[PDB]
């Protein structure tokens, strides 16, 4: 059986300043289709392929092609996937929970360097013999993650420096937990990274975190983000600070709001400060198909 | 909710002393497909994507690759795109219907340069940051178009030529008026075109048209085409002439045929000399899926 | 219509002292996609296009394109096909029937050069001005096959060297024959190559096979394969002998055993050496859907 679902969003994008002879507002846009091929078996064990192809204003070309594969076996809870996979990190509940706006975006999520899912082609060369393993299993409330990304599989092993990965996360009605941890992250040596982060449901509408980082190599150093969201109906309200070690670094903070105008169909905004001053605004809509 | 249509058409095209040591007849085919994604709200208004991967014969690579994104929004009538638009100047009705043969080309079609929907990505890079808006509202009869396309946006708008364009079309059962003018066409400052057409529906079974174009600083000058078309039940004949002002041209002129084998399958043909008296001839069929 | 079809692939693949730094096992996998448009048609004429999208690791940009279209039109048990079309050689039954493993692949396949469907794009320019037509016929058990590949269509015929190729074979329930004769195969002046082949079905279990191959301007010289395969329930075992007329040449042999998992779903492995004592093995599972 062969399924195709994506997502469409569109708005507008002002970056202070943006840069000399540059426009600060531009239109900004993605169109993402996935493709997703599954053999279901009487056995109980279903095997899956997915590819994704993912366009983006600004493109080299203006073009669009897809990326490489990921493939699943999947059975009682339990997926292995293969190839382009999933990460730990890039995975596990609650340290995207700040993002904001149509473009889903935070200068509190992670400052540092890591693997994750491939959306397009890279031109450069550096991901043809990328390939990875990766294990999930969903007890009920609990997730467990495990990643190992060989950035060159074909060169021996020991010349090349692998990524590993793990994390857990746990959520009942009003508390939820995640953690992770990854080795030689974005397979550079020594780049070990680290996430800890709870949130409360403080009533069926609002809810508080925070996350704390270990940035690894990152020159931004550990940083905590406090994130915040409230539901008024349609409407979505979101705020988040975070701060970072880095010397001289100032508090980042976003104010955002989400309006569901209908199943599929949100429209999205957000105003945010960066840790350098930079300030960026956002105004569109996302419509999933 | 996501879908695919298309067409795929083959045949001979042949150009008269096409070049020294190439094969004046050759096997030209195209293949289309369309991806659309679209979401539909109880509010009434729909939300919509849409890619295109295009292959023709010749093309680079051996290879397909889809387009640049289109986005769109429509409420009672009226439809608001963004990203790689259709422009004025190329939806507006009556401009092309002197097309012929399998390949649906015609000498009669306007000579000048000017913003298109583009279906295909483009090597040279120069479509990278290119954006356009259009507006198109149609009463009941009426159609109405607007188009904005900034070749460039993430540049200032003083240093590049952003290309405007309007055009309006009305019909009753007899009669069709249709006219259209593109300031800045095709992103060259001061190639201003303008087209006025008018077609009279001589019978249930018969057409007859006039299209005038200001080709701006294409070197044709203005222009003027004349066709017509004939239905004897599933055969249609189509002939036209067509005069330009530029010094020496040659009177162009084209007789073809259509033959609606089946529905969604049409075989065509025609025979057709250019302005340098080019002459050139097909034969092929194009099929709808 | 569109309709979309596929498998995917993934195992490992072993080369015994593959290079000096490389691994000798790697995870090897691929994805294919096929996109089919057809217009059915109540005269009984079916007109078809279609596009393939397949990935391999190690594929340049870590990035999927599509290929270059086929096209069809059938009628009667009659089928012709323009563009990147199947050939001949290709085409006929028997000739791959040693492939085992989960990349079917087998030493004892012919050695030699020729066209055949192409999957992918080609970054070389190669494959740019390719045609082919072919034209398949099926009576009952027999099934005769033409192909005509030019490598360049534009340039003057005298100019390039064009590929022709015959086969046919033929089947009842126990016996099976085949033959296939290629003139200038690969586009490689005076590579005349031929196979003759026959299967007996020694059972409803078991079959027993024996290739032979003038292998044209190959320095592999005549070839003869002998193979057969059992099957015990889901299980198929598969053995294969070949040899080659090159001098110095080892025998090349291959063990391998397919399992049938679930209709669709194919757990296959195999061992094989050639004619230069390499040795391969692999271990994986092909999916359709
Ligand atoms: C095979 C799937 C198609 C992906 C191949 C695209 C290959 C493009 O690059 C060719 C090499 O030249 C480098 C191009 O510049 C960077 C392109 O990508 C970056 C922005 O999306
Ligand atoms: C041309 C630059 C402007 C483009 C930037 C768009 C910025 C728009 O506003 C950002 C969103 O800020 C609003 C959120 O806080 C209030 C939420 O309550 C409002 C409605 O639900
Ligand atoms: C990213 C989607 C795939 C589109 C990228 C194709 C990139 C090809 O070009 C790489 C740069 O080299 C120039 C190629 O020559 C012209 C190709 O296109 C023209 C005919 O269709
Ligand atoms: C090898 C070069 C020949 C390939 C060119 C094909 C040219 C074929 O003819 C063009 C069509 O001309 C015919 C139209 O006018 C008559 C219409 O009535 C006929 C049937 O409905
Ligand atoms: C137009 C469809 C996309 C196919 C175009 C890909 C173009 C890539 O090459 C650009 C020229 O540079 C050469 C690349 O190196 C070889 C790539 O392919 C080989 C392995 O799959
Ligand atoms: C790390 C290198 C190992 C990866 C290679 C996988 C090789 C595995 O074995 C190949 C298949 O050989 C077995 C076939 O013959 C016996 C068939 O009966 C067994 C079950 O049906």
């Amino acid at each position: 059986m062969i399924s195709l679902n994506g997502y469409g969003r569109f708005g507008l994008q002002y970056v202070e300043d943006r840069g000399v002879g540059l426009e600060d507002t531009i239109i900004s846009s993605r169109l993402r289709i996935n493709i997703v091929g599954t053999t279901e078996t009487d056995q109980g064990v279903t095997f899956g392929a997915a590819l994704a192809m993912q366009w983006d204003d600004g493109d080299a070309f203006a073009g669009t092609a897809g990326n490489a594969a990921q493939f699943w076996t999947s059975y009682n809870g339990v997926t292995v996937s293969v190839g382009n996979v999933d990460t730990a990190f890039d995975s596990v509940a609650l340290t995207y929970d700040s993002e904001m706006g149509y473009e889903a975006s935070s200068f509190g999520d992670a400052q540092s360097s890591f693997f994750a899912y491939n959306s397009k082609y890279d031109a450069s060369g550096a991901l043809d013999n990328y390939n990875g393993i990766a294990v999930t299993y969903s007890i009920s409330g609990v997730n467990l993650y495990l990643s190992y990304v060989d950035p060159d599989q074909t060169v021996d092993s020991s010349l090349v420096t692998e990524e590993f990965g793990i994390a857990a996360d746990w959520s009942n009605d009003m508390i939820s937990l995640a953690a992770a941890y990854t080795t030689d992250a974005g397979g550079i040596v020594d780049n070990d990274i680290a996430f800890v982060g709870a949130a409360y449901k403080f009533n069926d509408a609002g809810t508080v975190g925070l996350n704390w980082y270990d940035n690894g190599l990152s020159t931004a150093g550990d940083q905590v983000t406090l994130y915040g969201n409230y539901a008024f109906g349609a409407t979505t309200v979101r705020a988040y600070v975070s701060d970072i070690d880095r010397a001289g670094a100032d508090t980042a903070y976003g104010i955002g709001a989400d309006y569901q105008f209908a199943e599929g169909v949100k429209v999205s905004g957000s105003v945010q400060s960066g840790f350098a001053n930079e300030t960026v605004a956002d105004v569109g809509v996302r419509f999933d198909f």
